[PDB]
């Protein structure tokens, strides 16, 4: 379209070529509305370590065109997810130039997710408890993103994990199987349960399984 040729532009240079780790992809009929600006990063920190999904909306407006940005990879931060995913940047409560593209607006996210802003963000609850307890929702924090990084097709209420290479099948094997158990006995009480989280010396379920493995 005429007006959508203005966002196209600015995808354009994302396209030119795997370059710039930049990703821009249009989730809308022949009359682009919605965008969707991703970017993959490789790991090592809790804020950064997979795909991020942001959830654009560009108008057909020319003057003053303030790029809608919400949920992104649901990530658990005092600028963005407040209460049904929104970001604190520039243009989001109060923009201070109208030049300030789309491109910085992904961007300035980037190295938001790994700067900590307590000190005057949008959402005071998230803010006070990571005040106290910031260890214990550092790793809570990698955990989500890393679960959230992607998903493949649509959803009703929540899946996560059971998609790629199952790794219940001779590793819970072994352990009764050395054990004295014989295979028979694990798969009889693998195949009714199925576990995935398995702790070598510190599951539940283990001490009721081996009770069966037994007989």
């Amino acid at each position: 379209s005429s007006r959508a040729k203005r966002i196209m532009k600015e995808i354009q240079a994302v396209k030119d070529d795997p370059a710039a780790h930049i990703t821009l992809e249009f989730v809308s009929e022949s009359d682009i509305h919605h965008l969707k600006g991703t970017f993959l990063g490789p790991p090592g920190t809790p804020y950064e370590g997979g795909k991020f999904v942001v959830d654009i909306e560009v108008p057909m407006e020319y003057p003053f065109k303030p790029p809608k940005m919400q949920f992104d990879t649901k990530v658990y931060h005092p600028n963005i997810s407040s209460v049904t995913g929104a970001i604190c940047l520039d243009i989001l409560r109060n923009a201070w130039s109208p030049v300030i593209t789309l491109k910085s607006a992904l961007i300035s996210l980037q190295a938001l997710l790994q700067s900590p802003e307590p000190n005057d963000p949008q959402d005071a609850e998230v803010a006070q408890h990571y005040l106290r307890d910031r260890e214990s929702f550092n790793k809570t924090a990698a955990l989500w993103t890393r679960l959230y990084a992607s998903e493949t097709s649509n959803g009703q209420k929540g899946n996560v994990e059971e998609s790629d290479l199952y790794g219940i099948d001779h590793d819970l094997i072994d352990e009764f199987e050395s054990q004295g158990f014989e295979k028979d006995k694990i798969v009889e009480v693998l195949r009714r349960l199925g576990v995935k989280s398995l702790d070598p010396n510190d599951n539940n379920t283990a001490n009721r399984i081996i009770e069966e493995l037994l007989k």
